[PDB]
């Protein structure tokens, strides 16, 4: 799933955060199990990115 994750990252602006993503092969299902202790362990180490992504899935699949 690189091709919704990446749309994802770049509708944040956190596309400089595809290469995490990529490395530890996160999809946005992994994505959305995911708080600030699991972003923090895959190198996502500004609260605001993390803020960002959390609140960022929550519109996604909820909204």
């Amino acid at each position: 799933l690189d091709m919704n994750i990446s749309q994802f990252l770049k509708s944040l602006g956190l596309e400089h955060l595809r290469d995490i993503f990529e490395t530890e092969q996160i999809t946005l299902r992994v994505l959305a199990d995911m708080g600030h202790e699991e972003l923090k362990e895959i190198g996502i180490n500004a609260y605001g990115h993390r803020h960002k992504l959390i609140k960022g899935v929550e519109r996604l699949l909820g909204g």
